[PDB]
């Protein structure tokens, strides 16, 4: 349906309240059931109305115009929802028309440390609250890990770059706001190994089905068998994928050995057999021998000696007749013998290509994740098609820039807070003697997690952070992810496939220049660095490691194919100071619920809160994506208006 389909765009179930609103609603939940359901339709139509067209602010007025009778007529309850609605960013959010222009007298100074997506969010919010907001951010540019390459008619994204599926996804929003130009990403995804020979389709099928396989059974592990602790240890998914494939090579070693006993046996049958009717031919040679040796017990005899001579003959004939189906059985069985190894080195390979693909997509090896909590978020994906950004990703933060007071080139060095008003101070990065004091009511911070991580610390708190939270940042993972940018005056892969990967040659590498991305029609190819490569391969300068890329991509079109790249551009994530890494994980021994705490705000001792925390590790149910980043950079602008103008 029409509203009911607002209510999933925007994360909602359409049939009930959320216990935030039961919270925000009380008089709704303890009322009446009709007024609960009256409620519901209000708020599902106000999120129509915004979803139908954010490109323009949509006030309380306009929403009251656009209810139908009798909708239109409860005022009071209308204005309640849609108050709630804009002060959590559920209309009202990303870069639309301003009807009511800003306030010219503002409420509160809010300092924002950094200018990604969730800075930038969080940033827009305020700004229409009401609220006098600074941006500081260390780069020369906004948008932190949404980051944009351009250069001559060649444009390609060095951070983010996928927009997972579109329904429920707030950057559907966003790109019709912005005008994004979104592409559907084709699944299909040739391998080739490390020779450049392209897998052929049975073992790519058998090898993928069997990662599936590996996999789920390490989640019946986890979930069914409560296996997550281990000689004090939390188990990673990387140890569980061990112990599954350990069993799986045991399992064939013992078939091998069943088969091979199997084997002996039926050996040792045919030698007993052979043996035993070489007795029973002896045997007969001496009756054959008596039996023409041959008076009326004579005539007697020879009848006899027939008796004899063809009843061992009809031992030796069902003898022979078990003979023949005993090496019948032998025969069939040296040639069915069950599988000789669990993976050949091929296989092996391709699997570990597999693996690499996982190790991409969480930014870290297998050995850090949580086994029982990696994938968390599982039941939060979006639904439809992911898409790429064919116009650049920096479009969306650079967008949401329009009319933010930021300070480029501006590095936190310090953050204070007292129940008195907060500090930050800032140095230009262009020349490290200039320093900055900012006072503000209140801090949010959307520093990565990577920076935070930092030993020695590159921000320093005053007073320190709680150990409740310094804990959670210790226990977080943070990973890494890289690329190489390859830019050529002319197509020479496979324009229809989007995707294709090269399988290492070692487990250690497995994630080294793994997979060949696509940009829809254009001559740029990407190359992945994912897993342990990430982070070593940083160490390598451009042209060693786009030569290695070339080197791939010779193997598999041929030397002549592939000319020298008119452009290269490299990612170094981890070495970046403003990202020290991509993005976090669930690291084994960490939960969800760390992400929680990461989002915690705090408050100075006997009191209110002075520092806050938006960022995409910072949200449980959307980590380590832009949309997550986003709608926390909402969240918290929603907890610090809440704050300081009043719920
Ligand atoms: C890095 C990265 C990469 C490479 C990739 C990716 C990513 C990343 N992602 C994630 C995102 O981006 C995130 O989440 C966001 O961005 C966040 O934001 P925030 O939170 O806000 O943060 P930032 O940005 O960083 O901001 C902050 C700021 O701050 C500053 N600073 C620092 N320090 C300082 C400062 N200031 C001052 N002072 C001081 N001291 C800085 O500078 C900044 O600004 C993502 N996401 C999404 O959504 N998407 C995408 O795409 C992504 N990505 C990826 C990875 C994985 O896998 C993903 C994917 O894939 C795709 C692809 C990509 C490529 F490239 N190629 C191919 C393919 C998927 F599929 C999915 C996902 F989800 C993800």
């Amino acid at each position: 349906s029409g509203v009911e389909g607002a209510a999933f765009q925007s994360r909602l179930p359409h049939d009930r309240m959320t216990s935030q609103e039961a919270a925000c609603f009380p008089d709704i939940i303890s009322g009446p059931q009709q007024t609960q359901k009256v409620f519901l339709f209000i708020r599902n139509r106000t999120l129509q109305l915004w979803l139908d067209n954010p490109k323009i602010q949509l006030t309380f007025e306009a929403t009251l115009q656009q209810l139908e009778a009798p909708y239109n007529s409860d005022t009071v309850l209308v204005h309640r929802v849609h108050s709630y609605l804009e002060r959590h960013g559920l209309i009202n959010f990303g870069i639309y028309k301003r009807i009511k222009p800003l306030p010219t007298k503002k409420t509160g100074k809010v300092i924002i440390i950094g200018s990604g997506v969730s800075g930038l969010a969080a940033a827009r919010q305020l700004q229409s609250f009401g609220m006098d907001v600074t941006l500081l951010e260390a780069r020369d540019r906004v948008g932190g890990r949404v980051a944009t390459f351009r250069k001559g008619n060649y444009v390609a994204d060095l951070g983010a770059m996928v927009v997972t599926g579109l329904g429920g996804n707030p950057m559907a929003v966003v790109s019709k706001q912005v005008n994004m130009e979104l592409a559907k990403i084709k699944q299909k995804c040739p391998l080739y190994e490390a020779n450049g020979q392209a897998v052929p389709k049975e073992k790519d099928e058998m090898v993928e089905q069997e990662f599936n396989r590996l996999l789920e059974a390490t989640s019946y592990l986890s979930h069914q068998l409560d296996f997550n602790v281990l000689n004090n240890k939390p188990v990673s998914l990387g140890q569980a994928l061990e112990v599954v494939i350990q069993l799986q090579e045991k399992h064939v070693k013992d078939e091998q050995i069943e088969h091979w006993k199997k084997i002996v046996k039926t050996q040792e049958e045919l030698k007993e057999l052979l043996n035993k009717m070489v007795n029973l031919k002896e045997k007969i040679k001496e009756l054959h021998q008596q039996y023409k040796e041959a008076d009326i017990t004579a005539e007697f005899l020879v009848k006899s000696k027939h008796r004899d001579l063809t009843a061992l003959c009809k031992e030796y004939d069902e003898l022979a007749e078990t003979q023949g189906k005993l090496e019948e059985k032998l025969q069939e069985l040296e040639a069915n013998p069950p599988s000789d190894v669990y993976l050949s080195s091929r296989d092996r390979q391709i699997l570990d290509w597999h693996f690499a693909n996982l190790e991409f997509a969480n930014a870290t090896p297998l050995s850090t994740l949580s086994l029982k909590h990696w994938d968390q978020d599982d039941d939060f994906e979006f639904t439809g098609s992911h898409l790429t950004v064919r116009n650049g990703y920096s479009c969306v933060p650079v967008a949401l820039a329009e009319g933010l007071d930021i300070k480029l080139n501006t590095a936190v060095r310090q953050v204070r807070y007292t129940a008195s008003g907060c500090e930050v101070i800032a140095v230009n990065t262009r020349s490290t003697s200039q320093t900055f004091i900012y006072k503000c009511d209140a801090v949010l911070c959307t520093l990565p997690l990577g920076v935070l991580k930092q030993q020695p610390p590159a921000v320093q708190f005053v007073p320190p952070l709680p150990e409740w939270k310094t804990s959670a940042v210790q226990r977080m993972g943070f990973g890494n992810l890289n690329k190489v940018v390859l830019c050529f005056d002319r197509v020479f892969w496979d324009p229809s496939v989007n995707l294709f990967g090269h399988v290492g040659s070692t487990t250690a590498s497995r994630g080294e220049l793994f997979l060949f991305w696509n940009l829809y029609k254009a001559p740029i190819l990407l190359a992945l660095v994912a897993g342990e490569a990430a982070g070593i391969m940083e160490n390598i300068s451009d042209d060693v490691i786009v030569g290695r890329c070339l080197a791939i991509l010779k193997g598999i079109f041929g030397s002549s194919a592939v000319p020298q790249p008119k452009e290269t551009v490299v990612s170094r994530w981890r070495a970046d100071p403003w990202a020290r890494g991509s993005y976090s994980y669930v690291a084994a021994g960490s939960s969800g619920n760390d992400y929680d705490l990461m989002a915690q705000p705090i408050t100075p001792g006997p009191p209110i809160p002075r520092l806050f925390f938006a960022g995409e590790h910072t949200i449980r149910n959307y980590p380590a994506t832009v949309h997550g980043a986003l709608l926390s950079g909402l969240r918290e602008a929603g907890r610090i208006a809440d704050q300081f103008l009043g719920a």
